[PDB]
Order: C-alpha cells, then structure tokens, then sequence
DNA sequence: GCCTTCGTTGGAAACGGGATT
DNA sequence: AATCCCGTTTCCAACGAAGGC
C-alpha cells in the first residue's frame, strides 16, 4: 500500500512556518494547499513552531533530511562530549573518532551509565546524528 | 465554515554488536 | 577503524474527529 502519513523534513517545515509568518493575511487553509498539508497538520507545525526552528538549527545541514527530533538515550552523555571536541575545534583541531570513542566512554562512566558501550551503532548513528 | 486541539498510532530513528568495506 | 546491517524497541509527530469561535 501506499503511505498513510507524510513525515516532512525540519527544512520543510520551517519553510511553511516562514510562509505563515510572512503572509499574515491569508487564510491557513491556503497556506496549507500550497503545501498540499492537512489544516490540521498546518497548525500542529505551528504550534510546535519554537521547538521547529530549534531543532532546525540543531541539525544543521542535515535539516534537509532530518525529520524527526528523536533523541538517543545517552542525550545527556552526547551533550557533554559535543561540548568537549567542539572546543578543540574551536582552535582548528580534528579530533581522531579514536579520541572520541574513548572520551565517550569516561564520560559514561562519570554519568554512571554502566550499560554505555560506545557500540559501532551507537558510534556511527551519532556522527551522522550530530553531524 | 475556519482553525486548532486531542488523541491515536504511523513510522522515523534509536539500540547492540557482528558483518562488511 | 569506520560503516553498514537488521531484528527490535522506543517515542516523536501527522492528521481526522470534535469542538470552540
């Protein structure tokens, strides 16, 4: 069969949020065809518009495929280490994936998440999150 | 009639860790 | 080492029924 629900990219939905912002005056069901969206979809993605934009700049480039702000359940581990190589490369520095697998385990450790495995999956599914 | 909220649940994307490039 | 794979699990978000203007 078919798709029953259309899943739209974080892109996408800022450009319909900026669409609504921009042209005020007209009515939401016409904004809403010239997405071809459900009204109904149309104000959820308004009402959830802050959280839209945020995570937009969250994924960065990859905004254009993103569509989902799911979270990993080591979310708190990943903003520590996200913190920690941003800052090495703050001063124009790579930082070896070598280095990195093993920063994510210590900081594990700290947080006491004695099931962290820094597993290949967990590995690669972060550098393409983050990206 | 227009538009949004609520609630259901479709489906993106998480997971481990062995397989593969 | 970095990626990919895949059976499974987890939970974010789309959209129709309802209901308030």
């Amino acid at each position: 069969m078919g798709p029953k629900r259309r899943q739209l990219t974080f892109r996408e939905k800022s450009r319909i949020i900026q669409e609504v912002e921009e042209n005020p005056d007209l009515r939401k069901g016409e904004i809403a065809r010239r997405f071809n969206i459900p009204p109904s979809t149309l104000s959820t993605i308004l009402k959830n518009k802050r959280a839209i934009l945020a995570s937009e700049r969250k994924y960065g480039v990859a905004s254009t495929c993103r569509k989902t702000n799911k979270l990993s359940p080591y979310d708190k581990l990943e903003g520590l280490l996200i913190a920690w190589f941003q800052q090495i490369r703050a001063a124009g520095l790579p930082v070896k994936g070598i280095i990195l697998k093993e920063k994510a385990l210590r900081i594990a450790e700290e947080l006491g998440m004695d099931d962290f495995t820094a597993s290949n999956g967990w590995l690669d599914r972060f550098r393409r999150r983050r990206s």
